[PDB]
């Protein structure tokens, strides 16, 4: 089944992992302290989209949502934008494409009662843009647990094999089904290639999912960073503000996309970066 | 040859002749006034640039080039981006991948001295996007001319046929040479599948283009925006807003992406647009 692996693993092993079987997982990719701090950020957001054209009213029943973590969880924004085992992994994985960055970040809170999900990849489908299992990846999710995933909250189902398949296909003596037990920090990386399923949440316990979709920056993300105040974005590294279209990005030809004057963006208009966050401070 | 439109041509039949012959000629495409105000506008960035991997370092001898024009060019940001002609090509020239926007806008010019090029396409290279005869259409340039492009100060030579061919071809008799020539403000719409090159220039005159390269919005532009000011971006029109990276985009599933919490990134945040600049008051 599916090989997992620990933070102190080799990326070069997970990136073949991944390669090869279109899914890793890597356990304790988080710290029960970062899964606490992102669940202490998103309770409030949850909250309020469960209280309650454009995907968030395609959201489906029990589940609530919140994306652009990026805006309001300080964790997000320093620390998982700067994991470097993620960045090892991506920096091979997208190695054909240049550069990568944030497609998005988000929560997705599946409450009692939420439903198993159809057969999908994640991937989304554009005439312009190759897909099947010998084009070149897509994007990556590094899909996060933040609460156990076990029998009765859902374990997501991935039909091994199907990253190698072009039809989503179903699972038969040779592509079985794999239901992935997580607890929480532990990851799922989840290629575009790999048809899965979201279980049944038939427990009574919230079970939440912290989707970092990491993809080409050759290619626009789902969350817009555009409004974030530039006090904000100076407080990050230069490496988490690149995963967030405030730096320049490298394509092979490398040479630099998303540039001022033909060259890199961030430089070019000052910016700084490592500024000490307002909410760090008294 | 090239088919020469107005503009108060069908876009209809500016998209088909886009679609056979891969490039296709709107002559006064720009008013002379307009044509005044941009070559104004970048005459003292060209004079900088002058006077003087990133692309900047791969500027050919005698050509300056000037890039960002929205954050500098009043003309730019209110006038070009809100061309309506332009628009009513892009949206059909793109529509199997969904909404365009910007990928850049500049100037080139072309001094006494500058060289042929070789035979090249516009558009880049990438592992993960479709190219070729039968690809959908990856990017559009709207290559203005700022001044006259003769015998003398260069026309652009492109191989009439070469956008049905994979490789760039030569020319042979059924594939000519046209060298196009353009009076100020004409413009030549040059897809990213036909082949071409510009010429000498063996005048005593600057020769100066304005590309407006369009490209599918589920591509990251050349040129960034993430530094302009809200209040810059609040004086344009929300088409204009959307044509910088400050709106949502639409994709064929149509639903959004480049989002604020999956819904239309503007909006989200309060983005006003038609406001009053600055620099058209006292
Ligand atoms: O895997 C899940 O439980 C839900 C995440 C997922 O598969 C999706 O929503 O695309
Ligand atoms: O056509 C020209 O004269 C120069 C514009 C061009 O072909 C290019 O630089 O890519
Ligand atoms: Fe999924
Ligand atoms: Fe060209
Ligand atoms: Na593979
Ligand atoms: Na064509």
């Amino acid at each position: 089944g599916t090989k997992r692996f620990s933070i102190q693993s080799d990326p070069v092993e997970i990136h073949r992992a991944i390669v090869e079987d279109g899914v890793a997982i890597i356990e304790g990719f988080l710290t029960p302290e970062q899964v606490q701090k992102l669940n202490k950020d998103v309770d409030a957001p949850l909250k309020a989209d469960r209280e309650q054209f454009w995907l968030a009213d395609f959201i489906p029943d029990h589940v609530a949502r919140v994306h652009n973590l990026v805006d309001f969880s300080h964790c997000f924004r320093h620390e998982i934008l700067n994991h470097e085992l993620l960045h090892k992994i991506c920096r091979l994985t997208f190695e054909e494409s240049g550069d990568y960055w944030l497609g998005y970040g988000a929560v997705i809170e599946n409450g009692p009662g939420t439903t198993e999900q159809k057969w999908h990849r994640d991937q989304p489908r554009y005439p312009l843009v190759k897909e099947g299992p010998d084009a070149p990846e897509g994007m990556l999710n590094f899909f996060t647990a933040l609460t156990d995933f076990d029998a009765e909250t859902g374990k997501t189902q991935y039909i091994l094999g199907s990253n190698k398949r072009v039809e989503l296909g179903e699972p038969d003596a040779d592509h079985p089904i794999e239901y992935v037990g997580l607890k929480p920090g532990d990851t799922t990386i989840v290629s575009g290639k790999i048809t899965h399923r979201g279980s049944d949440n038939r427990s009574d316990k919230m079970r939440r999912a912290m989707p970092i979709m990491i993809i080409p920056s050759i290619l626009t993300p789902f969350d817009a960073t555009c409004h974030l105040s530039r006090e904000l974005v100076e407080t990050m590294t230069p490496l988490a503000q690149k995963m967030i279209c405030r730096r320049s990005v490298m394509i092979p030809a490398k040479t630099g996309i998303w540039c001022v004057n033909m060259r890199e963006a961030g430089e070019q208009i000052g910016l700084k970066s490592n500024q000490r966050a307002k909410e760090d401070a008294e």
